[PDB]
């Protein structure tokens, strides 16, 4: 009472509703700066 | 494997959630241009 665990569990079966589902998220976060690029997409380099 | 038919089921039965339920969706698309117009609403047409 009154004192409570800050953390519960986030149990999953595998009958649940959609909403209740285990959804696996996971978040790209790009900067979009200008410093030195390292993560570059594909495109291919075409010459000068 | 790694070739997969486009479209899969919708299956419906009479007991699921209600996000899982059967929505029957119709949309209607206005076009409120100006071109002579056919689908009038009600409204009743006084004199002039």
């Amino acid at each position: 009472p009154n004192c409570y665990f800050p953390l519960q569990s986030y149990g999953f079966r595998p009958t649940y509703g959609v909403g209740h589902q285990p959804y696996r998220v996971v978040v790209l976060s790009f900067e979009l700066l200008h410093a030195p690029a390292t993560v570059c997409g594909p495109k291919k380099s075409t010459n000068l």
